[PDB]
């Protein structure tokens, strides 16, 4: 989903 702390995006 949404970016992420460095694991979504």
């Amino acid at each position: 989903p949404f970016c992420n702390a460095f694991t979504g995006c």
